[PDB]
């Protein structure tokens, strides 16, 4: 059947899809589809490309309220990609308090983790049951699914600034240095390729962690 309504979304609302580039862009709801128990949700872009997608694969256009998000709650936030900015998916790992200074933990699809705002978080409209189930890389969602279900346990490795460690990339372990921590992340350097990346304190790449 054809809806114009569905819970509390509305035909000709504008709202957030996911494209095939797996980024998020504007659009306007323009139709709703049930096929028995399934829905599905098309999106005209504001380029006037469509798409039919999943109830997983549309956000809202509004930043969530604070008592509306958990450790687990599936999220679009901004993604800080070089000197670029996406709209990306990811799961809340951490909710404001005092040792992060008041932001959000954000865990992406593709395994990198940041810090945000309130205003950098969109939530999506129709999570699954289980969050995690529909993160595309096997090791990311198992990884998200561990964390999810075992928190507020959440085994950490104590670092300090200038703290020489091994650290995984592309299934090798390099040479590397701790320059920084900020709350639940470290800014590592690899000494070999003499640039940065931020990693969460409890990721088995940290040879410590691993061990
Ligand atoms: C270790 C880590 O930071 C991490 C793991 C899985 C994932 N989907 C996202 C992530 O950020």
């Amino acid at each position: 059947e054809n809806l114009y309504f569905q819970g509390d979304l509305i035909v000709s609302m504008r709202i957030l899809g996911k494209k095939r580039t797996k980024t998020w862009h504007k659009g306007t709801l323009i139709a709703i589809q049930t096929v028995g128990p399934g829905k599905k949700y098309k999106v005209k872009f504001d380029n006037k490309g469509k798409s039919l997608l999943s109830g997983n694969h549309i956000a809202y256009d509004y930043h969530p309220p604070a008592d509306k998000l958990y450790v687990g709650s599936r999220v679009v936030a901004k993604y800080k990609d070089g000197n670029q900015v996406w709209l990306y998916a990811g799961i809340v790992a951490e909710t404001p308090n005092v040792k992060n200074k008041l932001r959000f933990l954000i865990f992406f699809d593709d395994g990198y983790a940041s810090y945000v705002t309130q205003s950098e978080l969109y939530p999506i409209c129709r999570p699954l049951k289980k969050t995690w189930e529909d993160i595309e890389d096997i090791s990311c969602r198992d990884f998200i699914e561990e964390y999810v279900t075992a928190y507020p346990n959440r085994p950490m490795v104590l670092l300090k600034s200038g703290q020489l460690i091994k650290t995984e990339w592309e299934g090798t372990w390099w040479k590397s240095r701790v320059e920084e921590v900020d709350g639940s992340l470290v800014r590592i350097l690899f000494l070999d390729d003499k640039r940065c990346e931020w990693i969460y304190r409890g990721s088995t790449r940290l040879e410590p962690m691993f061990s």
